[PDB]
């Protein structure tokens, strides 16, 4: 009996695991996730970069990163307003790197940017028309997380 | 080995508890929940107050309750139209109480409200400009639920 | 130990099943599902009919099918643009059938439609009028899935 009860419970667990994965898929679909594309989402809350990283990380996601023009637009329509991107030049000034590793490939800088203005700007925000501006990491901007395709 | 399978089941169950919690957090984030703030949700359906209470309760939430101006604005944005609040003077005419207990403190009544008009009005709806009006609990207004910060 | 732990895990599993069901109810509510009404959802992506079917099937739903004028309007409101319906005459030209099975009990064809125009049209799209037009199953239109009341 015990071996049988255990086997039956293992079957229930597998079913429940599939049901939760279905829940995640239906949720992403309902929130706009496109086939074969990363899922971008925001709660429309503005906060310093460190908080955005902690928040996305707590959801098992990462701060949104545009790898190409298409993703840059996708992020732009989700945010609506100025939002941090998962990019910083904290290591070597002028050398922007993804918070998940690697050198910046695609970029969409606004004219005269990046200018590492004032006391310094090592974070990046996507703003009007999807263009980018480097800004202080301590400034508050919209939190946008990304989840894998 | 019976005990080995049992220990794996325990790990499978704890992994699922953690993943469901992550799924709940992501959904709340996607629906606009701000850090440290309770969040509001609606399906935009209009119904009598008793139905709204029953629906929210079943979801382990309560009819939305504005505790201050920020929350009042957040509920107004979510609702988009007249919606019941978790406030009534059903128990003792004239004394509004939160559905979850306690006397009403912060309020945002329209001029000349509440007035327990006619045969009586024991419920409350947030309306235009976000101001409040006491209304019949039998009237149908938008169902808006709140969930804990 | 063994038998007590086993009985506890059965309760842990049932608790998780109840919690997941609640999570699903909350997600549907936030998605706009109305009491006793089936609900339609979209990620706003446009794709060929075969991909819409594969996508909704994977989410355990079906391609949206209006059964009366109310549901037809509801699908029209969710899609916002042209969207495939779960109706085709792929099996026998001229005979439209629900993907779930059977002959139509309701239709809202635009004048002189369906006409299997040009190279052929075996799928159906609800347009920006609520009216229907048969169109190529290979053309890309908005994916709208349906889930039970
Ligand atoms: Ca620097
Ligand atoms: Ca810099
Ligand atoms: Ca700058
Ligand atoms: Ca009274
Ligand atoms: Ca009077
Ligand atoms: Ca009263
Ligand atoms: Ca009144
Ligand atoms: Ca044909
Ligand atoms: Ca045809
Ligand atoms: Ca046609
Ligand atoms: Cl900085
Ligand atoms: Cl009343
Ligand atoms: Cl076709």
């Amino acid at each position: 009996a015990i071996e049988v009860k255990l086997a039956n419970m293992e079957a229930e667990i597998n079913t429940l695991k599939s049901k939760l994965e279905l829940t995640n898929k239906l949720h992403a679909f309902s929130m706009g996730k496109k086939s074969g594309k990363k899922f971008f989402v925001t709660n429309h809350e503005r906060m310093p970069f460190s908080k955005v990283k902690a928040l996305c990380s707590e959801l098992r996601g990462t701060v949104a990163i545009p790898r190409n023009a298409e993703e840059n637009k996708a992020i732009q329509e989700v945010a609506k307003t100025s939002a941090f991107l998962g990019i910083t030049d904290e290591v070597t000034e002028g050398q922007f790197m993804y918070v998940t590793g690697g050198r910046l490939t695609y970029s969409n800088w606004k004219k005269d940017e990046p200018n590492d203005h004032g006391s310094g700007e090592d974070c990046v925000t996507i703003v009007d028309n999807g263009l980018w501006n480097d800004i202080s990491c301590q400034a508050s901007h919209t939190a946008v997380c990304e989840f894998p395709a």
